[PDB]
């Protein structure tokens, strides 16, 4: 059981590593704790952005995404009881985001690595990533009930936040940086067509709360609720009563209303750890970093992680140049710092805070105004919301 | 002891609005509690907006700004051992700012208000201010030991924080947005020339530093010190050692030593009330609000409220309009938190905060990266340093 490069799980960011290595003739395998079809539909991400769909469409996975997607030019700031309507699509001059979802995502790359026969091994928990500076790494699972054994010249630590492979790192060399913000997010799907055409944030006083869409008949929708909030605790009206009160203004049509689906919730947390790589193991995606999710900027720094990983090792295999794997951290991390303090600056912006000081909560008002309302807050919105460059 | 609009505070603000309500014959009275030579020398202010460099050449008290004044066209940002020189001249279009000093503005306005005949009251404390919604109001004060009373049709709170006029609003009418940061200024002047021409930021894991400037042969210099720190534990050599510490970077000139004069520690606190004006009385300045001064914005701030407010005065008097008073609090104050906004982003993004969460601590550098070496945010830092426009 050996191969070239070992990566543990098969969320977006482990496929469209292995798709990117198959496609250059370098081996892989996947190993992965879940059953595939628990991974498949995750319900998760909603946007992306312009780098990562030509990333995508240059990897030959991208066919689905103007027909299933949906274009993205502007965000429809909801505070003061006014809709603002930012045109990032102007002010980044020409770039843009889409709606399409991560299952999409998902469905595709799987779809690519199994035409590709890259090896998947599904319900097979990594236990323990081994040999890290030995003349090849071990990666120890389990599946069946029975011990197995990848080994390998790189293991590519894909398995989000709660993996192993971030654990793995030495911990007298890794350091994490980790912020937990003080409320969650309760997500639904409704069967409720957009009640307006662009992605709508709620910078309410009684929270925030947001109305995506995933085609023109349904709707993703979150609000704001406690950290750790039981999900039992809404009923639908509450959440519809909520999601009106955060999000409709005079003279915007109403929220629709309909059946809700995938009730849930989820933490609001900006972690990066540092270094992204040591010996054999490199860290991409959830798995390295972790933002709140206002901007949509995750699963696309997940994406920017393994376009610079698998060039690196394409340049390690194939071109006779290691020194872009020695850079792979450094390189990351220098977009990864500007991702988080953007996803940092519309977590606390965008929020309230219980308790918090009044001069700091007046200011988030201010930044609202100064973003939406000034030609340079509407150009930093827009180049970092559309994607920052990648190395 | 009747007058038109009695003045309380001879600091800058009140000066200005008695010498512009001079120009256009409205009587004034301005009561000061401190003697003459005390106000005209308090060291605070260095650096002037463009707006406030054109309300003083307007008002005919700026002619000695080109002679004494320095125009700044950059600000060098030493981080991360390099420095970082933004012009802010070029990134606003063509917008400056100017050393010209607090005490040489208030001198000026002095010698204007004398030559005007505008009389001022000095070690004469305001002690109460009544009648806000009579049909005059009266300003209680002491002088020599007796009491006194000016009767006016409008009273202008120009005494600063810790005067006396934001707490003769109505507590029931106002509202305060109060936050104290976790430390303070040590401030100097020495007699030793700028090491390099522009005015310099030292934004170190030791601490903020700042290296100004008066002429070719005085520097001003600041460094971030414990909140209410004992200037007698800041030696000499203490003092330049934590400037050389957080300023010198390897290829720009070293920071030169000389005599040093005028040690003492200030606060760094964001404070603001709304509303600014109520009946007969109307705040302007430090009296309605405070800022840290990393942005060097206290000053100009209280003459963008005064141009306001001298306006509003001369339309009521002169061209029968009230309107513009009725105006006043809501014009200021859409400036004012702007102003407090860009204020509070500098004091946070430079200054150590002991104990702070790392995450939110290597944010700071994050924003200094961004703000230094992309367009948008140089476009942003450089609108507000030169001067937001004043309605
Ligand atoms: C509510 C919400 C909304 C979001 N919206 C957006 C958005 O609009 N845009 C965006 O870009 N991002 C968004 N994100 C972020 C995005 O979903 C994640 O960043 C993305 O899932 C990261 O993918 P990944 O492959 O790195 O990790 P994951 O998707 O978490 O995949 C990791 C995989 O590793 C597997 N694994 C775990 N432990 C082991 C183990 N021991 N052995 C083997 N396999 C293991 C897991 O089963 C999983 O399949 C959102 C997130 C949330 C919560
Ligand atoms: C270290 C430092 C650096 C600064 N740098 C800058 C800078 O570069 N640029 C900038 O724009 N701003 C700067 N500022 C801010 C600026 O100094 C203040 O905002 C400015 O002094 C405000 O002027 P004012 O007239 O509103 O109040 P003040 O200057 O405080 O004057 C108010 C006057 O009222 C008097 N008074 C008080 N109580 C009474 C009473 N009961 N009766 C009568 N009179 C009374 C006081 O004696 C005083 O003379 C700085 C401040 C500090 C501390
Ligand atoms: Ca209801
Ligand atoms: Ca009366």
């Amino acid at each position: 059981m050996r191969t070239q490069v070992g990566i543990v799980g098969a969320g977006p960011a482990g496929l469209m590593l292995a798709h990117l290595l198959r496609r250059e003739g370098i081996d892989a395998v996947v190993i992965e704790r879940a059953a595939r079809e628990h991974v498949r539909t995750r319900l998760r991400a909603g946007v992306l952005e312009q780098g990562t769909v030509e990333m995508l469409r240059e990897a030959g996975v991208g066919g689905r995404i103007d027909a299933v997607g949906m274009e993205m030019h502007a965000i429809d700031f909801r505070f003061g009881g006014r809709s603002h309507r930012l045109d990032f699509h102007e002010a980044s001059g020409g770039r843009r985001a889409w709606v399409y979802p991560q299952h999409e995502v998902v469905t595709d790359l799987m779809s690519a690595c199994d035409a590709g026969d890259v090896p998947i091994l599904y319900e097979a928990p990594v236990e323990r990533i081994e040999g890290l500076e030995d003349d090849r790494a071990r990666i120890v699972f389990g599946q069946d009930g029975a011990a197995g054994e990848i080994t390998c010249d790189f293991v590519a630590g894909c398995d989000g936040f709660r993996g192993v492979s971030r654990g793995s790192m030495p911990a007298g060399i890794a350091r994490g940086y980790d912020r937990i913000y003080p409320f969650g997010w309760l997500g639904i799907l409704a069967d409720a067509p957009p009640a307006s055409p662009d992605v709508t944030w709620g910078c309410s006083d009684r929270g925030f709360a947001m109305m995506s869409m995933r085609s023109p008949t349904v709707t993703r929708l979150y609000l704001q609720c406690e950290p750790d909030e039981d999900p039992d605790a809404w009923s639908d009206d509450r959440i519809w009563s909520e999601l009106h009160r955060r999000l409709d203004v005079e003279g915007m049509p109403s929220l629709r209303e309909g059946p809700i689906r995938d009730k849930g919730v989820t933490a609001m947390r900006s972690f990066l750890s540092e270094p992204m790589q040591h010996g054999r193991l490199f860290l991409a995606g959830d798995a390295a970093h972790i933002v709140p999710p206002t901007g949509a900027k995750g699963l696309n720094s997940a994406m920017a992680d393994i376009k610079v990983l698998a060039a690196a090792l394409v340049d390690h295999y194939r071109h006779g140049r290691s020194d872009r794997l020695a850079t792979y951290s450094e390189r990351c991390l220098r977009r990864m710092w500007l991702v988080q303090r953007f996803s940092a600056a519309l977590c606390t912006m965008v929020h309230q805070f219980p308790g918090q000081n009044e001069f700091v909560r007046r200011l988030q008002r201010a930044d609202l105004d100064y973003m939406t309302g000034t030609h340079a807050g509407r150009l930093q919105f827009a180049e970092n919301f559309t994607g920052l460059p990648i190395e």
